[PDB]
RNA sequence: GACGCUAGCGUC
RNA sequence: GACGCUAGCGUC
């Protein structure tokens, strides 16, 4: 069933897992422009390219004295897209509002919609 | 069912599951004399006491070139016993030789045999 | 990001 | 030892 992610730090809103995409089953992004609201970026101190992707920023939530370290920003085939690590987040269920704490996405299961470049 | 406790380092054989004690279900010691030539102790750099014991060393793979940490001795009530963490070694099941490798004893699951005084 | 590794610190 | 938290390094 849907579940939101709220910011473990101060725990704003940061997306549903409707909007969550998966890449090579191992990363996780997130789509629409709501999300890009909620997170600033920062050129990464220690920018690197691994895989099928390149590491140029740190991301961040957006609620100022927040500032909580939410994950990455990369160039991925003709994209750039934030990549996020559920340890950064609440995780709730909408219908019941149980919250849970993840520390690694294996750990987490749900609908895990593989990442589609037609999505944009 | 029982199974041999190989030094994860060297692979030399070092307990069997039967010679385990379990102490207030968290830590383990191990029984005989045999264990005793398989380890050599040094004054622990960090003491300190908690719950019912007293942290005097660390214990060794008495294996040269080998001496990989396996873990500490202390003083218990009116003992001088081995405290081992399951990580310093590998479990080997004597029936099939297949190897496991723990990292916490929650995973570990065998007849967990609790310390009974009356054993010296 | 995912995973692995070293060092240090903290609680009982 | 059982947990817990930092920092750094490496790999793709
Ligand atoms: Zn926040
Ligand atoms: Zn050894």
């Amino acid at each position: 069933e849907n579940k939101k992610l709220l910011c473990r730090k101060c725990k704003a809103l940061a997306c549903y897992t409707a909007d969550v995409r998966v890449i090579e089953e191992c990363h996780y992004t997130v789509l629409g422009d709501a999300f890009k609201e909620c997170f600033v970026s920062r050129p990464h101190p220690k920018p690197k390219q691994f895989s099928s992707f390149e590491k140029r920023a740190k991301i961040f939530c957006a609620r100022q004295n927040c500032s909580h370290d939410w994950g990455i920003h990369v160039k991925y085939k003709t994209f750039e897209i934030p990549v996020i690590k559920i340890e950064s987040f609440v995780v709730e269920d909408i219908a019941t509002g149980v919250q849970t704490l993840y520390s690694k996405w294996k750990d987490f299961h749900f609908e895990k919609i593989p990442f589609d470049p037609a999505e944009m």
